[PDB]
């Protein structure tokens, strides 16, 4: 069962990776769909970073401490737009299905809200994605 602390823990670094994974698509992506996508990954993750380093920072009296993602079979991928995508969709349902988790334990609104916007976005994104992968490569 997921508490607030530990969420944070393990949700900055997993959105930090989709960021990282981001900013590379802007550089090596072809299909135009990709680079709006990474452009929104970027925005709206940065953002909910930001917050949970606030929050972390306000509950926790201290920032969040550190110690999934292949960046570098990503860089070497002979098909970038193929390996993003099949990194991107499961690494987007780890963050669901961990967000619906800790939904039903949470009780601060804060959190609520975030696991609200978690599941509402990066559910869209699955969707957009397996879509672009059936066009492209199905
Ligand atoms: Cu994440
Ligand atoms: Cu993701």
């Amino acid at each position: 069962q997921w508490t607030d602390q530990s969420f944070i823990e393990m949700m900055t670094p997993h959105h930090q990776d989709a960021i990282d994974m981001a900013e590379m698509a802007l550089q090596k992506a072809e299909h135009p769909e990709l680079k709006k996508l990474a452009r929104n990954i970027i925005r709206d993750q940065e953002r909910e970073i930001k917050e949970m380093k606030t929050w972390y920072q306000q509950w926790f009296k201290r920032p969040v401490p550190a110690l999934a993602m292949d960046l570098d079979a990503l860089a070497t991928a002979q098909n970038f737009d193929r390996e993003f995508i099949r990194q991107m969709i499961p690494h987007h349902q780890m963050a669901v299905m961990m967000a619906s988790n800790l939904k039903t334990n949470t009780e601060r609104p804060e959190m609520d809200k975030l696991m609200d916007d978690i599941i509402r976005s990066q559910s869209a994104e699955i969707k957009q994605m397996k879509q672009w992968y059936q066009n492209w490569y199905g």
